[PDB]
């Protein structure tokens, strides 16, 4: 078991974090797949402004 | 203090109305904001006509 925490005995507060983002392979992803897409229904001939 | 209504003593029935209609305000206002609108929902893709 290797440990990837390091702790302080009594602590309670923020922790903090290293990372090495320093290659292709960051630590962390994000993974995108449909771009936001905004929609305003404001027309008279809507089904819900007439209801 | 000035009144503008009579009253009789004993009446129970239903009061008739004198007004002045001659001067250049009349003694009531009606207002309209948006005239009235008249639509009909014809269209195959209508979520009603639809379903």
């Amino acid at each position: 078991n290797t440990s990837n925490i390091v702790e302080q005995d009594s602590f309670s507060g923020l922790p903090f974090y290293l990372l090495d983002c320093s290659r292709a392979v960051k630590p962390l992803i994000f993974q995108e797949r449909r771009k936001p897409e905004l929609v305003a229904r404001t027309r008279i001939d809507d089904d819900h402004v007439f209801m």
